[PDB]
């Protein structure tokens, strides 16, 4: 692990906001910047029938780690991308099972 | 919460199930109609080596409320896709962790 | 269930990994080769403010089998695509609850 997974967001500002990135993430973490991916989804965002901007919803797919990690994280994405949207920033931490996550046919 | 998200229907066909969807949701879910957000996910389904019409899935993401919301949702959902498509309709629930949440850096 | 969705491929070699799948499928989880659905999932993966190329991520979504139906699940999907591709090949299984799922508003 981890995946961040970023919707809402233009794919631009989705590549910028990794500059960086997984070597922070790596240190709050206490893991290899390596072990992060991260992905713009291609989504669109309705509400009462109309086109809507939506939010910035951000979803993490790790081992969980405490809170601390956690809302640490949660900071930091939170205050990167305030610099850019007014849009509220939603950010969802998944924990992943390690006997049912695979990595080149092997748990990790 | 809660985050609605809709594949295998076009685009279009989303706009249009959102139309009061989240007024008569927050009805039965028993919170603002703003607390909703309702995306299209850009996926193609295949089967067989072929492209296929898959079917219309639903993900309702949300603090989990008792059987009787959720069967009403699943419901209301399934009574206004069958008005546009024969597809099989498919809901799924993903119950949401408070302290996995966050909402412009702190929990919901 | 099953539900496999395949992101970090190219669309065409997501049909291609389709063909004759559920079958197979069927055959290892002991169902019927109908209950798979498959997608393609359109994303876009970053690394350091960079495109990336990132890797084949691959979920699957069922009602949960032992381990030896998961790991020759596993198995299968990653000796199939690392035909394709020297990239890394990551599987995650999400295991369903029965009262949360629906098809056509009834459980399954």
């Amino acid at each position: 692990m981890p995946h961040i997974r970023v919707r809402g967001a233009e794919k631009e500002k989705v590549r910028d906001f990794t500059a960086g990135l997984a070597d922070e993430l790596g240190i709050i973490a206490e893991c290899p910047a390596d072990w992060f991916t991260f992905e713009y989804v291609e989504t669109t965002f309705f509400f009462d029938g109309k086109e809507d901007d939506g939010l910035v919803f951000i979803e993490v797919l790790w081992f969980d780690r405490d809170s601390e990690a956690r809302d640490k994280i949660a900071a930091l994405f939170t205050e990167r991308w305030k610099k850019i949207t007014d849009k509220i920033v939603t950010i969802v931490f998944n924990p992943l099972i390690e006997n049912m996550y695979y990595e080149d046919g092997v748990h990790f």
